[PDB]
């Protein structure tokens, strides 16, 4: 089996991407944030505190003939941006782009933090990291991908995120029309539950490539590219007037600037992030100070190849017994 679904930016900055997901019988379609950096599929629901729902589409288990309470199970998660959610658990039928899993754990939110309430376009998250990070207790649950894996033509999914445009998540096959050149595959460590890999270096604009190992995670659920302070400093030093602002919470640059590209290494291959991808617009409406898409990971504790990096590539998440990551230009 295979699945294929379109994923759409939630706003003009590509702050996140939503993909339609069918849950239950009859289908209830919710727009979820596919997150390769976490492993819970959770939704706004009929059980979510009413004051904490503002515009989202909710899952109502009582209206699904295939929904069953997973008795005793609870979940609670906190994300790297400080947001959180928690609740109880149902199993139900979940389909993505024609691909159906029966008995999928659907985590129903009783509580969500304000960040989630305030984002009307996101009805929940669909985790695609490794199932060892799943927060369901006392019985940990598998991700959608893990459940689908054995039925898939090939045990892979791919992320093809668009720049200010729709893109695609595919399950179970690699679309050879979707990228240019070859896919370069690189080793993954699952030791921390993430799609964790080591980039072989970087270049700023038309500068020479610096060979240096950068351990990081491929995370579709993070907006920006977070790299070591040395690297990020070398990048922003090439932008006139750029500076790190503690008041704003990272590097800003004059909106009149033209940004250089950023290149990262995948083995002997290179992925180029166009400078435009690194522009996240005025820090506040009408401001002439713009927020940078490359930021320091110092104090996160991990480097994150978020959407800024991933949307410059066709990315294969290979969940074979020995998992790997593949990157191609597109």
């Amino acid at each position: 089996s295979t699945g294929s679904a379109t994923t759409t930016p939630i706003d003009s900055l590509d702050d996140a991407y939503i993909t339609p997901v069918q849950i239950g019988t009859p289908a209830q379609t919710l727009n979820l944030d596919f997150d390769t950096g976490s492993s819970d599929l959770w939704v706004f629901s009929s059980e979510t505190t009413a004051s904490e729902v503002d515009g989202q589409t909710i899952y109502t288990p009582s209206k699904s003939t295939t929904a069953k309470l997973l008795s005793g199970a609870t979940w609670s998660i906190s994300y790297g941006d400080g947001s959180s959610s928690s609740g109880d658990v149902y199993t139900d039928t979940v389909s993505v782009g024609g691909l159906t899993v029966t008995g999928q754990a659907v985590e129903s939110a009783k509580k969500v933090s304000s960040s989630f309430t305030e984002d009307s376009t996101i009805d929940g998250l669909l985790g695609l990291a490794f199932s060892t990070l799943n927060t369901v207790s006392p019985t940990q649950q598998k991700t959608f991908f893990d459940n689908a894996k054995a039925s898939l033509d090939s045990p892979v999914f791919t992320a093809d995120l668009g720049y200010h445009a729709p893109g695609t998540y595919n399950f179970g096959f690699i679309d050879t029309t979707a990228y240019t050149g070859s896919i370069t595959y690189t080793a993954v460590s699952t030791k921390q539950g993430f799609w964790e890999w080591t980039s072989t270096g970087y270049a700023v604009g038309s500068g020479t490539f610096k060979s240096t190992s950068i351990d990081g995670i491929a995370d579709t659920g993070t907006t920006l590219l977070y790299l070591p302070a040395t690297v990020v400093s070398a990048y922003w030093a090439q932008v006139s007037g750029a500076k790190s602002s503690s008041s704003v919470g990272g590097y800003v640059f004059p909106c009149s600037a033209t940004l250089p590209s950023f290149t990262f290494g995948v083995g002997s291959a290179r992925i180029v992030i166009p400078g435009d991808y690194i522009d996240f617009g005025p820090i506040s409406t009408g401001s002439s100070s713009c927020f940078g898409g490359i930021q320091s990971s110092a104090g996160i504790g991990i480097n994150i190849f978020g959407d800024v990096a991933l949307k410059a590539a066709f990315v294969v998440f290979n969940g074979a017994t020995t998992p790997t990551l593949g990157f191609a230009s597109k």
